[PDB]
């Protein structure tokens, strides 16, 4: 099955999933000298004050907290979007080192890490259907750097020892996710892809220029996580990351000067 090893990584993934190879694949670098300043591109409106978080899932590839997306209570509008888009979950994908860990890049620099708000376009219902559709998600891209920690990210790794191991989930309700976004919503935006398997070419990129500060030891209890399922050898949940992509026939547009 697909992972972040030597045999089952990035660079195998074609072989199970050929869209691998495609026309608007994610991540790219941010070139921050050729993306363009769109003038028409609106404030980002980001509704977060009713969220409803659910659960926290370890899946072998990440952690997910989870949201309730049964009703228009989290929602993504404006910036290059058409319509309403629904907080379904959000994740990180992260380093073994500081030096590495996001996925995007910006001028081929990489940050520890890097958060996914994922949210579902609701003219097509259900995320499944989304996720067939060119303008089916948008997801909120927000770097990470290492430096003074992140107070409202806190929560979050007081219960990764909980969900050490693959198929682990807990309860994880009242959670804000406003207290992950940095003060500025300024940001690059540009169509590509999911960042896993199965790849689907269904993404509206958001990503914000401004990253969040988060302490080492934040960091370090990432770290921590497992790949593997209870009772297996052990393999730390580090670099589950995919390098930049070829941009190919796009163009990435900043909502700033
Ligand atoms: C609960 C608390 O942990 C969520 Se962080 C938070 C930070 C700022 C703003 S606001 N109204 O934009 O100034 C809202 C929420
Ligand atoms: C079976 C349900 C529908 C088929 Se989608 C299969 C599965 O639910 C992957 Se969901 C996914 C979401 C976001 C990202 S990212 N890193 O933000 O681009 C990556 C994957
Ligand atoms: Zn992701």
């Amino acid at each position: 099955h697909w992972g972040y090893g030597k045999h089952n990584g990035p660079e195998h993934w074609h072989k199970d999933f050929p869209i691998a190879k495609g026309e608007r694949q994610s991540p790219v670098d941010i070139d921050t000298h050729t993306a363009k300043y769109d003038p028409s591109l609106k404030p980002l409106s980001v509704s977060y004050d009713q969220a409803t978080s659910l659960r926290i899932l370890n899946n072998g590839h990440a952690f997910n907290v989870e949201f309730d997306d049964s009703q228009d209570k989290a929602v993504l509008k404006g910036g290059p979007l058409d319509g309403t888009y629904r907080l379904i979950q959000f994740h990180f994908h992260w380093g073994s080192l500081d030096g590495q860990g996001s996925e995007h890049t910006v001028d081929k620099k990489k940050y520890a890490a890097e958060l996914h708000l994922v949210h579902w376009n609701t003219k097509y219902g259900d995320f499944g259907k989304a996720v067939q559709q060119p303008d089916g998600l948008a997801v909120l891209g927000i770097f990470l750097k290492v430096g003074s920690a992140k107070p409202g990210l806190q929560k979050v790794v007081d219960v990764l020892d909980s969900i050490k191991t693959k198929g682990k989930s807990a309860d994880f309700t009242n959670f804000d996710p406003r207290g992950l976004l940095p003060e500025s919503l300024d940001y690059w935006t540009y169509p590509g892809s999911l960042t896993t398997p199965p790849l689907l070419e269904c993404v509206t990129w958001i990503v914000l220029k401004e990253p969040i500060s988060v302490s080492s030891e934040q960091v370090l209890k990432f770290r921590k996580l497992n790949f593997n399922g209870e009772g297996e050898p052990e393999e730390l949940m580090v670099d589950n990351w995919r390098p930049a992509q070829p941009l190919k026939n796009r163009q990435i547009k900043a909502s700033f000067k």
